[PDB]
């Protein structure tokens, strides 16, 4: 059968828990229109994390890759518009790795163009009553370089398969320490992915 | 004994009031000795203050806690002080746009409220929810309202205490605006039944 | 005739206090027959107010206009009412740090700016300067002067008008902040220079 | 010896442009033994590409740097990479808006600027001047003139380091929009003559 293959990664050094891990979790197992969601967790390392999504990739030869992260501070739903060969890192990675302007792959080319259906996933949520937008910068953290990762391993290997990102803002309880920040609940996170990953697959242009 | 909790309805506009919508899942429900009622309030000057007069005449509250929406705010903001002074940059539901006016003549200049709000903001913030203290309630519709709540509760009932809290947008207002935070209706009720249990319980 | 205005000396961080660089050009200024006599005033609790009261029977002055710092505030602001409360953050320059106490025991909840509000943000926006009213002075020093002030003309001399004025950061003060707004020296000066001709105009008959 | 230094005109509903006005006092300013050349181009896609194109090609450049305005942001933002699409929100001077089309058809997805991109924005720090990278230069005219800037160079002259800075509002301008960061024209063209000497001797 066809899937559709979701990631997160795991908390961030601070952090107990990582929304994004939570927010696909209800979703394992699930069926949208004849494809069955795979999940699986990376870890918020650079490099070490293209690892892990590449193996994944691997054995699930998936249709629909979508990875998905934290960005503390946004309002809303973000779905990413393009990836950028650079780690540029403010502070270091779970393993201690703070790489400074370094290629996310070597002698690659400078950016990759999501390739899912955005303006259409950002529509759906609208729609449904969920604030959502186009990004034009996924970072130059972890979340980032496996975005970059991940559209160029699809275009070496199998380029029929659509790739792309989407960024979830804090929750609440996150939200309560960092003070005057924007956050949305779990419950309505899930919701969200849920509906941009059907809009995902249902469309293709 | 009885809790008065009160909402605006639409601001024109808008076709509901978050508010509104999340404090009538209150209605009934018993807090330790005291039972929640609410009622809503037109959200234009002073009539809105005659419907809340009669509200806090009619139930005679051991506590009063008004609730109005502040679009663009993070989190639940509960008000420290209201303010004697109208001044409006668009027009109420019935057109009136005051400017520089007083809430009531020859009133002091402002009301602290009387609720425990550091208290609130702690139960909200260990329960995971963001919340915080506010400076100013505005100068539109919901300070009027404050200013005129605990200027009614000083003449006629000062044993009684009485507040603000302010909730953000609900997620399908702030598509319309696009970059604006907002908070679901499940979170909001329960951040208000914790506010408000806070503030009996204190 | 005397125009009192008053900054103060830079908070313990910073090494200087943009509110008084902002003003010392302006010391024995005329407008309109009237002369400027600038007075910096400890970043303290209740010191401050010592001294303020001391510089106001000293001068004797027609129209006192107290200048704080806001950072993080885009634009000018003229504040419309002090608050009768101390609630601080973070200590003063003498390590006091009081939660929720009168500024003035049994004084009124608040006092409105005897000063015509409106008429200076337009006349300022008019001259090309960003500015606005404010409803809230905040809880520190700023707004524990602005009270003291109000209270003390209140009491001993009722004809004269006061008020309070925030200026944002300087850009130097910006750098280390990273994302913040600011404003420069030279416009802050212009700005205030303004905003005290045109309380001085409309504070005659 | 040449470092041309490109802005664009007023765009539609503003009177002036802050990008136009900062780098004006720079004509003819010589920086290390180098000329700087001025150059205003205008808001239309397209059309702005023929312009710069026209302007690389008379003045043959060692450097180029395109300026513009970035209303809203708090400080000088020096632009990382340039991104292969056209998308407005709004149209240009010339009533076009193009929604998701690429900026030069079977171009490279994005160029990374050739500035020195960090140096300049430590010089701007030390010299006390808010500035930081930026990661997006958005997707209208401006981005499309930096995405064609940059791959004009490395097609014709490929030696030719060329990048993008955005400045702010100027006071003027976030009178009207209100609640907005601004920063004085004279702090602009100090802040660009900083980044230029800097981006010239690294
Ligand atoms: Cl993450
Ligand atoms: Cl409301
Ligand atoms: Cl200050
Ligand atoms: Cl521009």
């Amino acid at each position: 059968m066809k899937t559709i293959l979701v990631t997160a990664f795991d908390p961030f050094g601070g952090e107990a828990i990582n929304p994004s891990w939570e927010a696909i979790k209800p979703l394992q197992g699930s069926q949208v229109f004849g494809a069955n969601i795979e999940i699986c967790q990376i870890p918020c390392i650079f490099d070490t994390s293209l690892e892990h999504l590449y193996a994944a990739v691997d054995k699930y030869q998936p249709e629909l890759v979508i990875s998905v992260g934290q960005a503390g501070g946004r309002t809303n739903i973000t779905v990413e518009r393009v990836a950028i060969n650079i780690n540029d890192a403010r502070i270091p990675d779970n393993a201690g790795n703070q790489p400074i302007d370094t290629p996310v792959i070597v002698d690659g080319p400078a950016a990759y163009f999501s390739r899912l259906p955005i303006k259409t996933m950002v529509n759906a949520l609208n729609t449904a009553g969920i604030p959502a937008s186009v990004s034009q910068t996924a970072g130059t953290f972890v979340c980032n370089h496996v975005m970059y990762g991940l559209l160029h391993y699809l275009a070496q290997n199998t380029p029929s398969v659509r790739g792309g990102f989407i960024h979830v803002p804090y929750l609440p309880e996150q939200a309560v320490k960092d003070g005057n920040q924007s956050s949305m609940t779990l419950m309505l996170m899930t919701l969200a992915l849920k509906i941009a990953i059907e809009t995902a697959w249902k469309n293709t242009s």
